[PDB]
């Protein structure tokens, strides 16, 4: 019953998911003057060479590109992390116009979209178990800044016609998730939550400082998706972002500064 409209949107999620008003909620605004250095932090290690994409799916809230996380195929290590995290899926958040859509903001600046690469700590054996633990998940966030068309990204947007409505899926093999990363991997990090229900406070957020590009024409395609299933009255997926939440006792750290 949750979504992003007037009566089911982020303001109302707390009715079914009281943790929405928790102490470690995401996204947040990254106040760059407040960012702290920490000598414990390392370079990110994105070990995506053997990444194996499987399918793309419209789940009525966004669309996900799913990865085979049966083995250590595409992993995230180092950065702020202890141990090894496996990539399970990535997905996007976007807005109804180009001036908004990112979930994290940077000194209150909003980008057109935000990509989330979701990973789980292999110490827990499976995603479901990892998801209930403070150190269980790690999500890399990447901003999409309107400008030049992005080839790579197009490679994803072309498949959207095959999954217009809720529950539809399409084969999507051999997509390199590294192709959607900036080449410089400087990051901000803070302890946070999933940005969609159930909003579990089990995420180590790693938000890249450098955006990737997307054109205005490309942004249109995200907005062609349907929230509804086929045979139901149309309700376009015009926007699917949660706004910034109170930072409360937390500090954002930056690497390398
Ligand atoms: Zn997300």
């Amino acid at each position: 019953h949750w979504g992003y409209g007037k009566h089911n949107g982020p303001e109302h999620w707390h009715k079914d998911f009281p943790i929405a008003n928790g102490e470690r909620q995401s996204p947040v605004d990254i106040d760059t003057k407040a960012v702290v250095q920490d000598p414990a932090l390392k370079p990110l290690a994105l070990v995506y060479g053997e990444a194996t994409s499987r399918r793309m799916v419209n789940n009525g809230h966004s669309f996900n590109v799913e990865y085979d996380d049966s083995q250590d195929k595409a992993v995230l290590k180092d950065g702020p992390l202890t141990g090894t995290y496996r990539l399970v899926q990535f997905h996007f958040h976007w807005g109804s116009s180009d001036d908004q859509g990112s979930e994290h903001t940077v000194d209150r600046k909003k980008y057109a979209a935000e990509l989330h690469l979701v990973h789980w700590n292999t110490k827990y054996g499976d995603f479901g178990t990892a998801a209930q633990q403070p150190d269980g998940l790690a999500v890399v966030g990447v901003f999409l800044k309107v400008g030049d068309a992005n080839p790579a990204l197009q490679k994803v947007l072309d498949a959207l016609d095959s999954i217009k409505t809720k529950g539809k899926s399409t084969d999507f093999p051999n997509f390199d998730p590294g192709s959607l990363l900036p080449n410089v991997l400087d990051y901000w990090t803070y302890p946070g939550s999933l940005t969609t229900p159930p909003l579990l406070e089990s995420v180590t957020w790693i938000v890249l400082k450098e955006p990737i590009s997307v054109s205005s024409q490309q942004m249109l395609k995200f907005r062609t998706l349907n929230f509804n299933a086929e045979g139901e009255p149309e309700l376009l997926m015009l926007a699917n972002w949660r706004p910034a939440q109170p930072l409360k006792n937390r500090q954002v750290r930056g690497f390398p500064k």
